[PDB]
């Protein structure tokens, strides 16, 4: 018969529904780096990419198939329907539209409401039980849009927020001392951005806080201006798209590892985008950063940091900020 | 009294040569891809990236220090002066000129002979030590120009050749039969492109032949048309181009195995392009694609495949046709 | 409050079942390099530990609970209760008696029969859908024994086989010839012992045959003697276990390699123990291993092997042999 | 000719010096629990190791030789000559004497001296630059005296120390908290074992001082009892070789990971035993575990960890007595 057949004989044609997949919706530069990433982690046997741009696409899906030699994940598929992504236990969303010259806050916002208004329910259908990681910005605002449209409890909608925010934080700490950013301990939470906070009092190497060494430290009377390194945090999108025209091998590194600890059921904590209402005196329906608790259920608890006065505020100002575009928002 | 003297107490300041750098020459889609596969792989100790477009250079750079949180390579360089890439075990070309419509390929050799003069002399002087990973197309071409003006042995000069093109074939066997990639083996040799040959003799899972269980294998009279399955080897940088508008991904993966076995001194044998002379039959300084062994010293042995009379033709033209054309080369 | 509670804010609670869950039984030196190899390659979400021996057991589970700060598998337990097993998705069978100095695996049948009778029921009544992987000696045996009792189809019973031979066989054959085990191909089947059979026709490097190159490769009048390289491979187990008591840590990575493929749905070829009934004239029930294509539903394929005649004579020894033990078993 | 020059043609003979090269001293337990760990992790390109009991020796060898497929290491040997441990970055100390029934302190490691004296100048002698981690316990004082007789500077003598404490200090505060132990931050620093200190102030998840949220964290009128979690520390030992007879796997992993921030020069930092003299009132040399930053050039810097006065007073009580034992030694 056919050479399959002379070479191979079949016990089992019932095939079976991949246990570990992963879903990247969106195939721009930041969306193929979340897919590099995780692929060269071995986290899913299957890997689903969809965008509507259909030539791209297809182009991004063929360009890693070929490299399936030095892979471990046996099966990517592609395209503008969503029955490929059936059956994820992650989705990762990367989709939106960019901002345009002259476009105001509030329309930037509602046109990417209107795509995860088509987004949304066509991953709801196809994976009912998946996690939802959102990456497009603005994160914390879109990841509340995906929580309110999805209908998902909010363990299973979470918003990348300021875990790259930390990390880079991190990266800038450990060229300041000297040591490698993974032994280097510092938090930017609340919202993503301009706005985001630098928790001087949890910055430590080996846990000797740097606050209490330098309790000038995070001031203005700072001898240091650490403050500088929030500052060169909150302006490196800028910097970077500036120099190369946009940012992707970072965000994606920093997605795949909270894939990782979700795929993994690892339980360790990551700063991300999660309903923060009740907290720090918030009872409005929004998303910031806190140091979550990551696993097989998404968000399963979350860390209640110590703030100061002034910290706890400028989470209150940006939560009431997050709020007053949101209900002008239209579903 | 600086915070960095209170925290930490520095026992020497000293030495400080890389043990394992490696460079990449060219930060396009091609040289990113592979400096992100070689981070994620865990194969140097420091990366360097040169470029002549500075912006971009710069900001490659950053955005891959944004992640070293999630890397293991703890110093990450560039700069358009090779000062830094002095001390490279590996150093990976991807820089050239990009071919016009309507121009000669002696033409556009020798554009690249004139870059390649720029370079390569410069690669040498600081890294006089390293082995020389040409990517560059046409590659088989350009590595005799690399092995010619760089002055290194033949070990040191290697052209990626057909490494891609037999990953795409193991993954096209792999898809026909439902067998992974790692477990399909066959080679696809001799001149990188369009002339390239697939060693229908050496196609087997498991060691079984599958030329000897279906004699037309690869012929014209061959009902399951293999011959097909080469023919999208050849086709496939175009189709993907043709759809995402380059590639990138799937040669990052492959360039990464080349630069393991090279770093660990593994000892496996990668089909990549070396100084053919005196094999095969050929006469002349070319290089082409046979099953080499690589390690440490780069190329240490090669392996003598057995060719058809075709085959074997199909080679020999190639060398004719490159040497026709490196004989007029200005150096 | 509580300081957990003080730090932490439940989302919610609930126990979830683990996803990946491996399973151990018997913790001597076979089962604790096959959890510490399993470990290390990241396989598990959850790895239970049985044994009958209870100090050593807690002792064992304890020592890998101690490394958890170095491995990314959040749950390790232990008992001599299978309800500790519930769930799992592969379970390694390594309990029992082992060879000593110049004993043959075929001597340990009547004891390892007789705990096989007690333990398989165990593993089924809290996995009812796992593969089950049998290490235990002599696996071929063991593993028509663990067929036959789970009432398993034939598909999720897997025995580690010639995996480990050929492993073997590769590592002198890489020896001989100055390249990596890796692209030195060569097959051992039939028997894991002494009657297992080198497969001459399929040893190649890059798709080259030896036997081409060399006619006598593997007989008697075989100048180079290659077939010592099979005796060597056959009295393997007995010149480790004469030097340092038994053998471990081969089979440990030979088994995670095999678990790998299960657990990742690979879809690779490996030597293992499976019913090999309508191959090669064969009618009995015999197990013992012949190329496999390994997944997520355990061995789905066989891969037809062309034997010589002198091969193919050599196997259906091996298969007398080992139904001639086969056969006698009650259960 | 062979059949190897038959299918391989050679350009060159090599052979490079070693260099990426680890050296195991003493096959026992915890020797062979390194070794697995350092093979798993691709740390070296060439493993030696060394023992005086030859024929395990060699078995040992052999058993990590036949996984040699299943690894990215290609060269181990082994010897009893310590020319195989010739141009070692990195050389391992596991060797030692177990304590005898009823044995002072002084007796014991005199005996262990004893081995030293001639183990040391014989690493020395053909890895003179090499990087020495003892482990052999007593480690503290073991590490000294591989100081004094390597007559290295103390930058490249490291002792394991309380990296292991740590490591189950950390595992343990994962299990009252819920979290993964990487995100469970805690220091055990000073003598290891008996003597050892847990610092309270620097215990935190993300940067939150559990010793602010819970003042009586670790006293006596802790409500938590969170002391016994050090007592579960320095019992962890005892109750594990009562139970198994010795331990093995975790100091493996731990030893590895040490290992990885050396070869990769990562400068991460490690609680490990370092030469305390000028530290918290201590004027003898004298070896204790603070956090140091690891690299390619050992030990190079240190973290001022900021003590209380119990804190320090238990430092400088160990190192004391330390030095009493040390001042007594017949080198
Ligand atoms: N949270 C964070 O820390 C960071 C977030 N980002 C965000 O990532 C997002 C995307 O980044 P880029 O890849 O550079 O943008 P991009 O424009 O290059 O790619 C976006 C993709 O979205 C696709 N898309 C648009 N509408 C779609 C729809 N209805 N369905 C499916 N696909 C659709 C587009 O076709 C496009 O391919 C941005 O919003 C950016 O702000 C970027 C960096 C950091
Ligand atoms: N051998 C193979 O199997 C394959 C080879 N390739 C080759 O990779 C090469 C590059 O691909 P792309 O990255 O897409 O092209 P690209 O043009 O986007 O990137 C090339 C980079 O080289 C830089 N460059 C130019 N002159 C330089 C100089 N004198 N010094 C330093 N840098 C210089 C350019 O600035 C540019 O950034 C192409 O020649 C392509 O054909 C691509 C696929 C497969
Ligand atoms: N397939 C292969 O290539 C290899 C197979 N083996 C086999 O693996 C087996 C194990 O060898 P070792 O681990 O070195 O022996 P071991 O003596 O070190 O450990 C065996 C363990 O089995 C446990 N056990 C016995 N009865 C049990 C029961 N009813 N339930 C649960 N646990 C039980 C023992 O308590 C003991 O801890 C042997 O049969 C050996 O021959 C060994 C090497 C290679
Ligand atoms: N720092 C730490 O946290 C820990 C340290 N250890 C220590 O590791 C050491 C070893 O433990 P085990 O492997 O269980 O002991 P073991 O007795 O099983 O093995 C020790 C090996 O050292 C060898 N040896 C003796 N003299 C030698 C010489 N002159 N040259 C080369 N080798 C020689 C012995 O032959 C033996 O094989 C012990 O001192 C133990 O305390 C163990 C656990 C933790
Ligand atoms: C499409 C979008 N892509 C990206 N956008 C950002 C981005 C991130 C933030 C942020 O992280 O807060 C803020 C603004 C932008 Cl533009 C980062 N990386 C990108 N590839 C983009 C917009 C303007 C210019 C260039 C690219
Ligand atoms: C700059 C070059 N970049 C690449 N070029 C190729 C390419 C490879 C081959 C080949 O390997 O035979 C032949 C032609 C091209 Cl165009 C593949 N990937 C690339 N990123 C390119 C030229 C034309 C159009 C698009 C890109
Ligand atoms: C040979 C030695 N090997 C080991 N010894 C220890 C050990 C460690 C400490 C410690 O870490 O302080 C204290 C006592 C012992 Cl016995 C741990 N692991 C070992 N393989 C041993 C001595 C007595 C009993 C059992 C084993």
């Amino acid at each position: 018969a056919t050479l399959k057949d002379q070479l191979i004989y079949n016990l089992l044609k019932e095939e079976q529904t991949p246990q570990n997949k992963i879903t990247v919706v969106g195939v721009g530069a930041v969306g193929m780096a979340c897919a590099i990433s995780i692929l060269m982690k071995d986290l899913a046997d299957e890997l689903a990419l969809v965008d509507v741009i259909e030539d791209k696409l297809k182009g991004e899906m063929m360009d890693l198939q070929h490299g399936s030699l030095f892979l471990r994940t046996p099966k990517i598929v592609s395209g503008k329907d969503y029955n490929v992504t059936a059956n994820s236990k992650l989705v990762i969303i990367t989709a939106g539209a960019r901002q345009q010259e002259g476009e105001s806050r509030l329309n930037l916002v509602q046109r990417n409401v209107n795509i995860f208004k088509f987004i949304i329910p066509n991953v709801v259908k196809y994976s009912p039980n998946c996690k939802l990681l959102i990456v497009s910005n603005p994160v914390d605002i879109l990841t509340y849009v995906a929580w309110k449209i999805s209908g998902f409890p909010k363990n299973r909608v979470i918003g990348s927020g300021c875990n790259l925010d930390s990390a880079r934080f991190r990266y800038l700490m450990g060229e300041r001392l000297g040591v490698h950013p993974l032994s280097c301990h510092g938090w930017v939470l609340g919202e993503h951005g301009d706005s985001s906070v630098p928790v001087w009092s949890g910055m430590n190497v080996a846990g000797v806080s740097l606050k209490t060494l330098h309790p000038d430290l995070g001031t203005d009377k700072d001898k240091e201006q650490w403050k500088e390194v929030h500052k060169q945090v909150v302006e490196s999108a800028y910097e970077v798209i500036k120099l190369k025209g946009y940012t992707s091998w970072a965000i994606g590194l920093s997605v795949a590892d909270l894939a990782e600890s979700i795929m993994k059921n690892l339980r360790r904590v990551h700063p991300v985008s999660t309903m923060i209402k009740g907290l720090y005196g918030i009872k409005d329906d929004v998303f910031l950063s806190v140091p979550c608790i990551l696993g097989q259920n998404g968000i399963s608890d979350l860390v209640k940091v110590t703030l100061t006065s002034e910290e706890e505020a400028r989470l209150k100002k940006s939560a009431d900020t997050l709020w007053g575009i949101q209900k002008e928002l239209q579903f």
